[PDB]
């Protein structure tokens, strides 16, 4: 199950891969400050089941190398999408499914290397932009307030900042306690100097989304606290053919609030390409 | 760099390969909560530097796999060691070095496969048995956080990991990102993981008062998560123990000053022809 291919840059990038090698590639992006590990394993094991799942360190993040420039260049995450796919074979057919900052990631290859080995994004609780003024970067109360104390090397001062995005990765803990711990642990153990960096940037995505000539799922909560659902609501806006799924009362972790509905509306959404 | 290979229970087992390969190996098995990423970069690039590094993950801990049960039998953490050095082909001349829990993985694997591949052993801060066992002697902060280190809620659980303070790191200043990332390690383990580990019993004194091989005991004055006594009960026992005290020092030397870490290990290990 566990790999690494390498980056544009030489950086070593680790990903995991599950399921049929001749299904349908479901490549797997997470958010600021996570790991391929967000995905619970309920989630990842039903995904196994109909996709050749790839999930995906970023650069800086979980296994991945952490190099100290580059999180600033959209080529160069293109690049390290690129390298997965190339790594695994995967021309043609795949799923890109970005949570959060994933969004990004995603637009950022799709803008370098066009759509032609995919078939369809999965955009949940996603960024698509990032920058000052950028509608499709609208981030919500808990991600404006742990800025700039996330990104501290003062360990007590990200603790503090980290921690005050509260139940919004999981929804209502109950039941789930594990992956709170989880999700906030791969939080500190992302380099203070990673989440800076990935922040230290700007790029819009407006223009590529309006450009996708593939359909788009955008999945995000109503009451998302991280990623503001107009940045989603934008996304579908600008792209041709967008489905959207506005889930109420959801926050930033759909696939840990109803990981029963997410797979369902992921699955009914692939499935139907 | 990445590797896996399977235990005798069919768990997977990932690990890290860096330096010569040529060189001698030194296995490190890291402690309760931890992973592979405990060590530090500038300590794993000074060991990469003089020694075929093989960093481990233990099962439950990092992308190894976290099964719900085995991990109270000493042959079946005895036979993740061996599945490790035999797919990398040790059969002689390594060290094993095990930071905290990481010393009763090594007890284990020498019960169950004695010394005819180790030339050597490292015990840091180290635990040999577990259970009026003086090589499982906890320290007051181990003992203050047992059961609210293991809760499943997540206040519990962050307040009771975060109480160990400054216990792996010393005074934490330039060390903050270190500081966050062991606190987050643990936070990622498993809380049923950091339960099973402890819900056990191991007697290996026996085994210690055998041991043909050199043991270095590296043990700070001042560890309130395994007391100095075990690592002076492990020096005494072991035929050809020699101990180094760390005056003042808590549980994490590697972290509290890497240089006197790697001089020490170092030393010990280039003097074993």
């Amino acid at each position: 199950a566990i790999r690494e291919t390498v980056g544009v840059d030489g950086t070593p990038l680790v990903y995991s891969v599950t399921g049929d090698p001749d299904a349908r590639a479901l490549v797997l992006l997470h958010g600021w400050a996570q790991s391929s590990k967000c995905w619970g394993p309920g989630v990842l094991d039903e995904l196994a089941a109909r996709y050749r799942v790839i999930a995906v360190d970023l650069r800086g993040h979980g296994y991945s190398g952490a190099p100290d420039t580059g999180y600033d260049d959209s080529a160069v995450w293109a690049g390290d999408v690129d390298a997965v796919l190339t790594a695994e074979g995967v021309t043609s057919g795949a799923v890109l499914l970005g949570w959060s900052y994933g969004g990004l990631v995603i637009c950022d290859y799709l803008a370098s290397n066009g759509t032609s080995a995919v078939d369809g994004v999965v955009l949940v609780g996603a960024i698509t932009s990032i920058g000052r003024g950028e509608a499709g970067g609208k981030v919500g109360a808990a991600m404006r307030a742990a800025i700039p104390g996330a990104m501290s090397e003062e360990p007590r001062e990200a603790i503090r900042a980290l921690g005050a995005f509260g139940n919004a990765l999981t929804g209502p803990p109950e039941g789930k306690g594990a992956q709170s711990q989880a999700l906030f642990g791969a939080s500190l153990t992302t380099p203070p100097r990673v989440r800076a960096a990935l922040f230290n940037r700007s790029a819009s995505h407006d223009d590529l989304l309006r450009s996708l000539d593939v359909p788009v799922l955008v999945l995000h909560g109503t009451e998302d606290s991280v990623v503001d659902v107009s940045a989603g609501r934008h996304a579908a806006e600008l792209i041709p053919q967008a489905r959207a799924s506005f889930w109420e009362g959801c926050d930033h972790g759909p696939f840990v609030e109803d990981p029963e509905r997410f797979v369902k509306e992921v699955g009914e959404f692939v499935d139907n390409l």
